[PDB]
């Protein structure tokens, strides 16, 4: 099975479905998963504070190390070119003169206003509870997880995101430091070796209504 | 007025930005807005469960009731053609049997697979603490929401996604149950009247690495 | 979607307040509600705006326990209710007439002027009321506002049980109130019906009402 | 004349206008239709034992009004202005009213003829061997609970009210004709068309009234 890419917009939210068997043969070249990445990265976050962090589990070595944390996910975590665990930073406001700064040298404003953004932005972000952050940091990463998945699959890829794996030592086991980084969700990836199941969803009317 | 359609899916993800003015005048028709979030439904969730609740804002009279709960959001909550109201439900399990039982009558699964996904499923999301579920439907709703935000962009819409509302009180003012119902995030959809500001994003060895 | 139980229609709230014995034991009234009920209760009318009622808000499993003999045969209300509300008069209610008068001033509704010449024949007059006078007007008070908290509370889709069958004689005592200053008038307990209300007859109204 | 008036049906909008109104408007008087559907709605009140003790005499005519005018003092506008005052009494020996109202619960099959006899077997002998002060406290409470009811009912059907406290009591039944051994006068109730705004009032902070314990 040739990979195949899928430019059409439709066609691209259709075929987004959860596979759980990779080609354990073919592994996404460095330079791809860093385009898949930088496009996902491209989704919006508060503030424009981009908090989310990418470990991106490619060697058996780092695999094996996580797999019992991945319980019974495990055939997903074997399989997959790479599982991506995506983290929160807590402190995502230490990266807010890196940002806002960047978009003063290209040009996007001026320091004037900067400095007249930052002025309330900081405050508030750093006034935030740890449970406040939490919440922040899960909704931008998440925002960014959807975005990934369907760029993932735009480039002939398959994903299956998963909660199935233990939050509480994930990043201890990683080497990361877990009271700034809170893991939000994993996210394999690869060839599909096996076809998704389809799935169902609610009717219109248990999801939304007019007001 | 029909819109100028994006087909291309790489195109669409370049092209959804903040939009933060619409033009009062123009109104979704409800069958493009129920098409819109169909699309969007059609995103992941942990075990199929779907926990996303859209209060679609439109009537004056609604849209004056939550004016003050806006802030300094107000120009999106007025000019939109809907403010989007994403809550997560909290007793989202109370809908299993109906899911399940859909994915069953609909040729997915067998009976028995049901039963014994259920059997795992119902103890484990009846037995979270609230701040647990909290989590898992922060992050569902949040992947929901960006595929409902590229929907609208490839349907020639803008949106702009909105956390600064107060959201102790939300619920109460439009008369859904707080117990059950937390709000996660706000969408301002609409047609565009003014062009969104270009934004910048770090640098990919900022928020990846490979292990 | 699952809403908030409101009920909006003025004679449906009046049409289902019912004296309800049976409630949910797991529910409790949050805080933030049970203001909002006692808020708009006490937008009541007084004599002379004094506002003599006083609310012990019984909730806790301590002071429910320290209660329970003086509440006698109504222990499945008290058991069961997410609070029981005790509503005192107080008879020196004229010593936050200043407070009352003053917020008045403060909040535009009348001039100093005006707080000065109602307070120097409303003062006095109370003051000078017996004790026995005084407890009609606090009974009486206190007993307006306790209807339009049972409205309110039905119209937040709880159910009540007004309740006078209870030691007065001790209540105010136990509460840690002093019993000189602080007569009981009523109590009600408050919650999430488990057992719908029995019906009641009411009087035909031309035995109790006549054209003069 | 005696137009019926524009109704508030929105609970928390009768609620928030309900406020004494002092001055009526003289030449508006209210139906009897819409008075009896007025007091049939806030006779629906509670009272201990169900025994609903409250008496309500409507001075309506202009005779009945004269008769009580220098019985109500400084509040003679309300007086000559209203609709009515209503002047609400409590009956003292109210359970002489038990066998009947019991009785039409037995009617109405809201409880055996065999229940309604241990009822009245307690109720009876409690009441009958009451004080008169503790009578009378019974009786300003309940008759007080329907009042609230009454005005609120009022409101919702247009009209406004003005409680008073301030008319002679000892001398109110004798006036009117009520035996003034039996019958205590509790609180009257001004009922009109409104002919100028009530003037609006504060309340204390609820920190002030309620505590949680
Ligand atoms: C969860 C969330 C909350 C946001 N809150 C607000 C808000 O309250 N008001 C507002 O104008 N923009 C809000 N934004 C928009 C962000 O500022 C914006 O996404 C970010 O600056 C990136 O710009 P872009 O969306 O044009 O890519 C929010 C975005 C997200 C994802
Ligand atoms: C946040 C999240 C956590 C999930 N956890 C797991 C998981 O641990 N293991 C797994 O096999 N699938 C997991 N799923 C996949 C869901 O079961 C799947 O998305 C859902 O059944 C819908 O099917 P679809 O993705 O093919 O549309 C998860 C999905 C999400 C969004
Ligand atoms: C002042 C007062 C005292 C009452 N005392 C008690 C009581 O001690 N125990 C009880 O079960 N009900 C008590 N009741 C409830 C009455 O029995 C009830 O209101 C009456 O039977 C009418 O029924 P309803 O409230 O359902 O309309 C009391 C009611 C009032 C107004
Ligand atoms: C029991 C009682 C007796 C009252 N007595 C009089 C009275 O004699 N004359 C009068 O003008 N108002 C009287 N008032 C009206 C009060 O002054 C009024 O209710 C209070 O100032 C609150 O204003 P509001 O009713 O507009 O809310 C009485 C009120 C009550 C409840
Ligand atoms: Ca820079
Ligand atoms: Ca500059
Ligand atoms: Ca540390
Ligand atoms: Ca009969
Ligand atoms: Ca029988």
């Amino acid at each position: 099975q040739k990979l195949t890419r899928i430019n059409d917009f439709n066609e691209v939210l259709n075929s987004r479905k959860s596979v759980k068997v990779f080609d354990e043969n073919y592994k996404i070249p460095r330079e791809e998963m860093d385009e898949i990445i930088t496009k996902a990265t491209k989704a919006p976050s508060s503030v424009n504070m981009q908090p989310w962090r990418i470990a991106v589990v490619q060697s058996d070595e780092m695999k094996e190390k996580v797999k019992e944390s991945f319980g019974f996910n495990s055939r997903q975590l074997t399989t997959s070119s790479a599982m991506l665990i995506i983290f929160g930073d807590l402190q995502n406001y230490e990266k807010a003169e890196q940002i806002y700064g960047d978009a003063v040298e290209q040009q996007l404003m001026t320091e004037d206003i900067k400095a007249q953004l930052l002025d309330w932005i900081l405050p508030y972000y750093k006034n935030l509870s740890r449970e406040g952050m939490k919440d922040i940091v899960n909704i931008d990463s998440s925002l960014m997880a959807m975005q990934l998945m369907l760029t993932a699959k735009a480039h002939g890829y398959d994903t299956n995101p998963i909660g199935g794996f233990d939050k509480e030592n994930i990043a201890d086991i990683i080497g990361y430091d877990s009271d700034r980084y809170v893991p939000v969700l994993a996210i394999a990836i690869g060839k599909k070796a096996q076809d998704a199941h389809d799935s169902v969803r609610l009717p219109i009317d248990d999801v939304r209504e007019f007001l």
